[PDB]
C-alpha cells in the first residue's frame, strides 16, 4: 500500500508519481500541501518535505531521487527507467541532473517571490538563480540537439524529469523565457505531456 | 581522469569526496568557490552548482546523489556503500534522506544569513526552516536510538551522509543546537570524524 504524499504541482512530487506509474507500481496519492495543510503533513512526516513516500510497512521516505531509487529496487531490473550501461547511464544522470537543477532554480525564484514581502526580495539572488536556470536549460538543449530522445511512447528517468521540469517552469516562472527558447526541450516536453501517463498525472 | 569541483565546507561536496575515497576511486580535487570564483566555475559547469564531477571523458555531472549513483556504477557492485536487500536498503535511504534534509535546511539558514543584506532577511522563513532542521535531526535521533549504526571501521552512505551533515550543522548553524540535543547523532558523527577517510577529508583547511 504505497502512499505518495504531496501536490502534483511540485515537480519533485510529479516526477515520483509518473515514475511510479511508469515502473508499474500501484499507489495511493494524498494531495497535501506543505503550506496549506502543514499539520496534516507533519503528522505523516515531521520534516514536512514533499514528496514523501510511505512504504507498505509504514517507513517514511523523502527526497525524490532517493524515493525513486527505492522504487527502482522494488520494481526490479527489467522495469528500470535507467540505462544500466555506463556511458548511457552517465548521459541519463547528466540530463536528470540538469532537469533537477532547472527545478531547483525555478522553485527558488518562486519562493523568493512568494514567501516574503516584495520589500525583502534580493535582486542579486534572483539574478544569480535566473542565470543558472537559463544555463540548465541551455545545457539540456545542447544535449538534446546532440542525441534526441526517443518518441516511441516509452519513457526513461531523464525524459520524465525533463518534461516535468519544463512544464513546471512554464507554469510558474514563464517570465524567465522568450517564446522560442529551448525548442528541443519544449518540443520533447509538449510531446511527453500528451502521453497517457502524463495526461493521467496532471500538475493541477 | 575524475575531477571533483567544489569546496569541502559544503556537505554536498564532502559527502561525494568521502564516497569517492570509500569506493576506492582515484580523483583530482579542485577546491573552487561558486561565489568569488563564479566565472571560473561557470567555465567548467555553466549551471554553477557544487559539487560538479568531471568524468574521465569530460562529461559534467551535478547533484551529489546523482554523482554518487554514477560512482557506484563506475566502482562496481563489489564496492557499493548501499545495502542491496530491500529492508536494509530502505532503512539506509530513509537515513540518507533525513541527513540530506538536515543539509538542505542548514544550507538554507546559511544562505538566508550570508547571501543577503540584513534588511532582506525574513524571520518567518528562518523559523520554518529552523523547525524542519530540528525535525530532521529528531527523526534521525529516534532511528539511531531504535537501531544503532555499526562502528566497525567501514562506512555506508547513511553513515557518511549523517556525519557530514551533523558536522556541517555544528560548523555553520551552531546557534540552532543545545549541548544535550541528539546525543546518538552527535555520537556517531563524532566517531565517524575520527575515522581515516574523514580525517583525510577535512571540511576546512
Ligand atoms: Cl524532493
Ligand atoms: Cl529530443
Ligand atoms: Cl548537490
Amino acid at each position: 500500500s504505497l502512499k505518495l504524499i504531496g501536490m502534483l504541482d511540485s515537480p519533485y512530487v510529479r516526477r515520483v508519481a509518473i515514475s511510479l506509474k511508469s515502473l508499474g507500481l500501484p499507489f495511493e496519492h494524498h494531495s497535501l500541501s506543505v503550506f496549506s495543510t502543514f499539520e496534516q503533513f507533519k503528522a505523516i512526516n515531521p520534516v514536512v518535505k514533499a514528496p514523501t513516500l510511505v512504504c507498505e510497512g509504514g517507513e517514511v521516505l523523502m527526497d525524490s531521487s532517493l524515493i525513486i531509487d527505492y522504487l527502482e529496487t522494488l520494481a526490479g531490473p527489467q522495469r528500470s527507467l535507467m540505462p544500466t550501461a555506463l556511458p548511457q547511464r552517465l548521459r541519463e544522470l547528466r540530463l536528470v541532473g540538469l532537469a533537477l537543477a532547472a527545478c531547483e532554480k525555478s522553485v527558488q525564484i518562486v519562493y523568493e517571490r512568494n514567501l516574503r514581502p516584495a520589500e525583502k526580495q534580493h535582486g542579486p539572488w534572483l539574478e544569480r538563480v535566473g542565470g543558472q536556470l537559463q544555463a540548465a536549460y541551455g545545457e539540456l538543449e545542447q544535449e538534446l540537439q546532440k542525441q534526441p530522445l526517443p518518441r516511441d511512447g516509452s519513457l526513461g528517468q531523464a525524459g520524465i524529469s525533463l518534461a516535468v521540469a519544463w512544464s513546471f517552469s512554464q507554469m510558474m516562472v514563464a517570465d524567465q523565457f522568450n517564446p522560442g527558447q529551448f525548442p528541443a526541450v519544449r518540443g520533447f516536453a509538449e510531446y511527453a505531456e500528451q502521453l497517457p501517463v502524463f495526461l493521467a498525472t496532471p500538475a493541477t
